[PDB]
């Protein structure tokens, strides 16, 4: 259970530096600093406003932005979701 | 849980062709290309912004394309939370 | 499983039945006819734009709309999860 | 369960009250009395525009906002996640 939610920690580090680097320049708001980046990651992750508020935006610049965001959520979606169940195993 | 899977991506690509076909012409930023329905009816299936963003303004050209999008959501939704309880049985 | 879908599917009418009556003179596009309201009250379930999008400008009007809404909310998400688990169950 | 229901009103009323003190003079609508504070909590709760249309404005007055609201959403959903499953095991 803490072994998951260790590499997601990892996992959510490694694409804030990625995103930080591809999308900041051009998109500063949303992946200026690593901090607005790990920001913005957790609101896609949560679902809210991923597409219409952030990606849409982005891949009128980068039209290819979607093989960066869409593996994330399902990445991050899947890695929620074998957590959450850790903790029921486990009771 | 492989076969869930495989079922889910049959049904995304059918649809993806449905939708480009009825939305296209009159939605061309939508469901223009099939690749660009396969990303919208993505959006739709993690439920951002799948009304007010796309269904509302749809129905105001097409009244009845809630026939379309709400059985590919409770669709969608279920053959999810199955592939979801598929990986937790086999844990 | 399926006396919890039936139960939905009565709860579902008699809230869209309600809706149309108290939001729907006032809020036309949203609760006009009970056609309109099943439908925004499945937007609503899905909890797209359920706040911002619906509850937050029908309360500017109607002060109370909230112990329509909430509860209703929090009613049709708990079945949901309940219809959920009843198919986990019989697997 | 009960006493993690219990424990969730606990905690939702205790951000409320802090939520109404750090955000309510300078967000009103959002946070001005503690059940206004409520309201936006819930909302926030079940994720509905937390970002875009709370947290990111709330932000460029409070930059370190997130601090608050982060925590209360991995807070919530845990607790209701833990919910959830209690009454699932209790079937
Ligand atoms: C796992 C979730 C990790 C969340 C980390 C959030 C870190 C946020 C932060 O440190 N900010 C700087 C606070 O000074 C806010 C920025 O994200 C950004 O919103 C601003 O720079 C305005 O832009
Ligand atoms: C299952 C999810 C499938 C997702 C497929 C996305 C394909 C997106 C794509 O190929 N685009 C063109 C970029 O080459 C982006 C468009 O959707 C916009 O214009
Ligand atoms: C459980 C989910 C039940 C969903 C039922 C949807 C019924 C929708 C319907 O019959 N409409 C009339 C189609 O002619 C669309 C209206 O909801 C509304 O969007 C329009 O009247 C524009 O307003
Ligand atoms: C747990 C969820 C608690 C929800 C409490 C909602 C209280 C709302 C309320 O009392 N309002 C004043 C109406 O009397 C509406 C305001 O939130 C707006 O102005
Ligand atoms: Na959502």
């Amino acid at each position: 259970v803490g072994s998951v939610a260790a590499l997601l920690t990892v996992v959510f580090y490694i694409a804030a530096v990625m995103a930080t680097n591809l999308y900041g320049a051009t998109f500063p708001e949303w992946f200026g600093d690593l901090s607005k980046s790990l920001y913005t990651l957790f609101q896609v992750m949560t679902l809210e406003s991923w597409s219409m508020g952030i990606v849409r935006p982005v891949m009128n610049v980068h039209p290819n932005a979607w093989v960066f965001f869409i593996p994330f959520i399902m990445l991050t979606a899947f890695t929620v979701l074998n957590l959450a169940i850790g903790i029921i195993v486990d009771a």
